[PDB]
């Protein structure tokens, strides 16, 4: 578990650290970022940013870099502290299978 | 390694994260904060801030929180990005013994 210390009103950059050794198209992956309550901050559904699974309280607050595989959460509040998870799935004909995950613990200092 | 993400012209909190399970006093300890070149930002020697070993580069720029045993590095510059170490020693009749270390990576963003 990676630990990140960030600051109130500023930003957190959370990473997935994914090597794509499996080596496939982002159009073949479902990537999302989940909080400790399993609510979704951000989803990249087969290469397309999606807001269908995103909790309304996270709307507008995040940005996913498809280069670094990193999520930026902006305008941090004390409440934003806790465990975050990056989960990466391969899309199959009938479902999807988890192929990677990375957890970060965030502190938000005053 | 704690990842600290803080901003230009702001202040970074460089923590020791030391439980102090033996309820020891600063007055029997020597605490150093050093950078990746092993240069010293500040020293608390048996409870007293001491600048004998502090590099010119850090003079005037630090403050110690004797409540949480954290050093704050003020008015951050991009140059300030890097590795930092809190190192706690217990003073012996001759010399001192290392009893705790906490390493942190500072990023400075804009």
């Amino acid at each position: 578990m990676l630990k990140i210390q960030a600051y109130f009103n500023e930003t957190a950059d959370l990473p997935c650290q994914f090597a794509n050794s499996q080596n496939q198209s982002l159009s073949e992956l479902v990537v999302f970022w989940q909080d400790q309550e399993n609510l979704v901050l951000n989803e990249v559904y087969l290469g397309k940013e999606k807001f269908d699974s995103v909790h309304s309280k996270y709307m507008g607050r995040t940005s996913f870099d498809s280069d670094s595989w990193t999520l930026r959460l902006h305008n941090l509040q004390i409440k934003d502290k806790g465990l975050y998870q990056c989960i990466i799935h391969h899309k199959k004909p009938t479902g999807m299978i988890r192929i990677h995950q990375m957890n970060s613990e965030l502190s938000v200092l005053a």
